[PDB]
């Protein structure tokens, strides 16, 4: 994670300053996302309980859904079979049914973006994007967390633009090869 954080940190800090919001950066470790880097909000007021080293389940993490969306569909079926106990309705919005998840994953795979639409806690939303390697695999992902209230005010696409530009820069720099670096 050292090498990737060195590449990514200036870009993640920049996005943190530009949006004022929580910036999350994860890697995939099979059936969970690992939060390897996190910046707390500056002017943003929503602070999540997420922390560096946290393991985030794929089904309820926006970044985790990105990993599944760019993976094989057999993964999702076997994941549902083998994680029956772990897949739980955290809110009324959590995606707990396989058909619903496939529908969601198709949209993410097509658009290259995911949201957490209050699937972990009401009032908390996230927007996430993939960081591609040279082969179009997705080893890492970036997300912005903020209040659902604020997200409705500013708009997903409005925030998605700098978020994606941030991921693109990281991906481009990784391909070629900060205080928090």
């Amino acid at each position: 994670s050292l090498n990737i954080i060195h590449i990514a940190a200036p870009h993640l800090e920049a996005l943190n300053i530009a949006t004022g919001e929580t910036i999350n950066f994860s890697s995939r470790e099979d059936d969970h996302a690992i939060l390897i880097y996190k910046l707390e909000p500056t002017t943003g007021m929503l602070r999540t309980r997420a922390y560096i080293g946290q393991h985030m389940p794929l089904y309820c993490s926006a970044m985790g859904k990105i990993y599944m969306a760019f993976g094989h569909p057999d993964y999702v079926k076997s994941y549902w079979e083998s994680h029956q106990h772990e897949i739980q309705p955290l809110t009324r919005n959590t995606i707990t049914e396989l058909p619903a998840m496939f529908d969601e994953l198709a949209h993410i795979r097509e658009s290259g973006a995911a949201m957490d639409r209050e699937e972990n806690e009401l009032g908390v939303s996230c927007i996430a994007v993939p960081v591609f390697d040279i082969h179009g695999r997705v080893p890492y992902a970036v997300s912005i967390s903020l209040s659902t209230s604020r997200l409705k005010q500013v708009g997903e696409k409005n925030l998605l633009k700098p978020l994606r530009e941030t991921a693109q820069a990281i991906s481009n720099e990784l391909g070629f090869t900060a205080i928090t670096g």
